[PDB]
């Protein structure tokens, strides 16, 4: 019920602010003062956050089929273990989903059109899969509550 978040927009390292619109399309954006690239990434577990829309308040999420969609309840897809990458980003993977073969697991990414990407096709050591976070402050939240799939 009272967790301490962080209100921040997603830079993503392809050149592209990550962005949720209105209408729950995924995507990244130039228009850096869009007031739809805010998110609050809400802690929901060590290095498990939640990544909502502030304007929209949905909450990202991707499917068993990698697809990255928007979730108005919060639910396990929801989750995204964060993880640093070369000192200034970070990457978030699905917390139940993964390669079968490798382990390997599934990012968000943007391309190099600013396009989402499917969470499989999207590796860890590449710049899709890397954000570069730009806080505005930080933000005291009701921990989300959880609903099964």
């Amino acid at each position: 019920p009272q967790l301490k978040g962080i209100v921040t927009k997603l830079y993503s390292r392809q050149g592209y602010h990550l962005q949720l619109q209105a209408d729950g399309t995924i995507d990244g954006t130039k228009d850096e003062d869009s007031t739809y690239t805010l998110f609050n990434l809400i802690p929901v577990g060590l290095r498990v956050v939640a990544i909502q829309g502030v304007q929209t308040k949905l909450y990202l999420a991707m499917n068993s089929e990698g697809y990255l969609y928007t979730s108005e309840l919060f639910t396990p897809e929801c989750k995204f273990k964060e993880s640093v990458f070369e000192n200034y980003y970070v990457t978030y993977s699905s917390m139940i989903y993964r390669q079968q073969q490798s382990g390997r697991g599934w990012y968000l990414g943007l391309n190099k059109e600013g396009e989402i990407m499917k969470g499989n096709h999207v590796k860890k050591n590449k710049p899709a899969a890397h954000f570069l976070p730009k806080p505005l402050k930080v933000a005291m939240y009701k921990e989300p509550s959880l609903h099964d799939l």
